[PDB]
């Protein structure tokens, strides 16, 4: 059993919902109970958003007492997405997106969505491709790019080509369906051309605008084939190899014309069509995701290339060329910022090879959908930037192709009363933040988790008469990754970002402050954390963490480069009830401690401190990958609680 058993890929991109907005309270995903949330400039965790009325924490949109089923939508364009993200500080959601940005649903409000996630596989590191709105993000899905170099009609930061227009003003880069067409791969866009909410970006391209009505580009890309036609194709065993579905406005899940319950109803209709023929369904993978987050808050700091400085230098470093990531033309606002990745959105992977309520925490974006098609059918998309190929995955890790399951679907909630539900709930008052802000809560509980291609380290070195801490960002795994470095002693400048491709390393230096103090928090994928605190101006302790996955062990090297011995204590923070070990390390030597991580499912969270220092700290947390499936963080729900 393997990827070649997929005969049909179906892609349903809905509209305008962030991951936390739906699933911040879903057990077993990285939600409001995240133990590894990033800090804001004031030193509090990212939840503590502030605006003109003070702090507004995430708060529940209660569809039983308010009209939040039809909440008023929030800003979602390039400038306000960049404003909220604020170069990765993640601290301006309220002025950029309004107080409605911080509202979230719970299970009782969106039962169908929860049931889909619990029946299949939910991706909790799937990001939209572009910070802003609709057509830029959909251009990444269908073509891999928004033309950042601006010589084929871009750069695209607006929706101004989401409709028909003069041939000579159409975009002129190549679309992925054209490459499929030429390779003989069958493909179709299912939509109503009279009501597709301008959610088909192919209409913006010269080669489609100029095409004859019997062109395969028009017949398959810009014609009306509704869900009745989809179901007929499934029953006839004539479903294409690659299908996109583009919902009507009312059913798109967008807050403007739609709602979660109408989006669920339409998704249910898609499921009814695709399951109509069991033989066809047994060979089908359905991907359901969102084009962007509206302006709804999501707390995960998006992976992104370093920003471009005025002098051509970068703030951060990258092993992968990031030329195509920077906004350098067009809109004068936010020049030299990266275009993405944008905030997390829901991605559901629904197939015979993705049942069971799994979570997958590999970083993906909309180009990952194309990458999945590259892996399966072999048609390459050269528009995808090298940075996106390094940092975003190909979706294959979201499946287990060796264990197909062709039983009937679990029951999913009924959506037939959607119209009556909305009609009743719009009679309720508009949702508002609570008078007293309170932290959101996520229930504890573990979810089976897919194996991830990540093996990462951050190794520190400092010198006695030195001015700075040297960090090595080491990627010894099979997929690239972004490390985000927060300087907890600098509340003004933005965090630095380091892109390290698979089997590579980067190095940088980090200065002490006036006293020689440093305090750095380094975040990576799926809860990866390395903390460095100390003073640079007796023992000189250091640690080096290495994985021994074949034996299920973590190797902790305790190093002393100083002239006197030091007692170093290794303390568990959450998985072993605060277990501690103490090691005396002679001058100019090192000593080793090994931990078997079997009892915690390869999760670890330890802090190393030195007797006689109130400041020195090395903290390390994450999950040690070993190629086998695992579980979500058993501590999800605990927030910053530590022993
Ligand atoms: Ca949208
Ligand atoms: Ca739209």
């Amino acid at each position: 059993g393997n990827l070649k058993d997929v005969e049909h890929v179906v892609i349903l991109m809905q509209e305008n919902r962030s991951f936390d907005h739906y699933f911040g309270t879903l057990k077993g995903v990285r939600g409001f109970g995240d133990r590894m949330a990033i800090p804001l400039p004031d030193g509090q965790r990212v939840w503590h958003q502030k605006g003109s009325k003070g702090e507004i924490l995430p708060y529940h949109f209660d569809t039983s007492t308010t009209s939040a089923q039809r909440v008023d939508g929030t800003p979602h364009t390039w400038p306000d997405a960049q404003q909220a993200w604020n170069e990765g500080r993640m601290d301006k959601w309220l002025p950029a997106k309004t107080e409605r940005s911080l509202g979230y649903y719970k299970e009782q409000d969106i039962a169908f969505q929860f049931a889909m996630a619990n029946a299949f596989t939910i991706c909790d590191a799937y990001h939209c491709s572009f910070q802003g709105g609709t057509n830029p993000n959909r251009l990444f899905l269908w073509t891999g790019t928004n033309d950042p170099l601006g010589q084929h009609g871009g750069p695209v930061t607006t929706n101004d080509h989401d409709s028909n227009g003069p041939v000579e003003q159409g975009y002129t880069w190549t679309t992925y369906p054209e490459r499929l067409q030429a390779a003989g791969i069958t493909w179709r866009v299912y939509q109503d051309m009279a009501d597709n909410f301008s959610d088909n970006p192919l209409i913006g391209f010269r080669q489609y605008r100029a095409a004859a009505p019997d062109s395969p580009l028009i017949v398959n890309g810009l014609s009306t084939w509704k869900l009745d036609a989809l179901k007929r194709d499934v029953l006839a065993n004539s479903l294409p190899q690659v299908s996109w579905i583009v919902a009507p406005a009312k059913y798109s899940e967008h807050p403007g014309p739609s709602s979660p319950i109408w989006g669920a109803e339409y998704t249910s209709w898609v499921l009814d069509a695709l399951t109509a023929n069991p033989e066809v369904w047994s060979k089908t993978a359905l991907l359901v995701m969102f084009d962007e987050n509206d302006g709804f808050f999501d707390h995960i700091a998006p992976p992104a290339a370093p920003s471009l400085n005025k002098d051509g230098t970068l703030r951060g470093k990258t092993t992968a060329d990031a030329t195509l990531e920077w906004h350098t033309k067009g809109d004068i606002r936010y020049r030299n910022q990266p275009y993405g990745l944008g905030p997390r959105v829901p991605m559901y992977v629904i197939s015979p090879w993705s049942k069971g309520g799994w979570v997958n925490s590999q970083v993906f974006d909309h180009t990952s959908v194309i990458r999945f098609l590259e892996q399966r059918f072999g048609v390459m998309e050269p528009n995808i930037s090298p940075w996106r190929r390094a940092v975003c995955g190909d979706l294959t890790s979201a499946f287990n192709f060796a264990n197909p399951n062709n039983e009937p679907f679990p029951e999913l909630p009924d959506t037939s009363q959607a119209d009556a539900i909305v009609a009743s709930q719009i009679k309720l008052p508009k949702p508002k933040p609570p008078a007293v802000a309170a932290m959101p809560k996520q229930e504890m509980g573990i979810r089976p988790a897919r194996a991830l291609p990540y093996e990462l380290g951050v190794h520190a070195r400092y010198r006695s008469g030195g001015d700075a801490l040297s960090l090595t960002f080491a990627n010894t795994g099979k997929a690239g990754a972004v490390f985000q470095v927060f300087d907890l002693l600098d509340s003004e400048n933005p965090p630095k970002r380091y892109t390290v491709g698979a089997r590579k390393r980067l190095h940088d230096s980090f200065q002490g402050d006036a006293s020689g103090d440093y305090h750095l928090e380094v975040h990576g994928p799926n809860g990866f954390l390395r903390v460095f605190r100390g003073n640079l101006a007796a023992p000189l302790p250091e640690v080096r963490i290495d994985y021994e996955p074949l034996f299920g062990n973590l190797r902790v090297q305790l190093i002393n480069r100083g002239r006197h011995p030091v007692k170093l204590t290794v303390k568990d923070n959450v998985y072993r009830q605060g277990e501690r070990r103490t090691v005396n390390v002679p001058p100019g030597q090192r000593r080793e401690v090994r931990y078997s991580l079997r009892s915690s499912g390869n999760w670890y969270d330890f802090s190393v401190s030195a007797q006689g220092s109130d400041s020195f700290l090395r903290r390390f947390s994450g999950r040690m990958e070993d190629g086998r499936s695992g579980f979500s963080d058993p501590g999800m729900g605990l927030g910053t609680l530590t022993f």
